[PDB]
């Protein structure tokens, strides 16, 4: 599937990745959208970003 791992300062790379789930992380520390193919933490307001099992999965 495709999930981006851009921003911080440098915005061009995207992870055309093989994992069963990917996450949208919109906080970090630096107030930014920097994220990836990983996750696998049930997001029942548990430690982690919001994690989904679809291509992009809402930008």
């Amino acid at each position: 599937r495709i999930c981006y791992n851009h921003l911080g300062t440098k915005p061009p790379t995207t992870e055309t990745c093989q994992e069963d789930s990917c996450y949208k992380n919109i906080w970090t520390f630096d107030n930014i959208i920097r994220r990836g193919c990983g996750c696998f933490t049930p997001r029942g307001d548990m430690p982690g970003p919001y994690c989904c099992e679809s291509d992009k999965c809402n930008l």
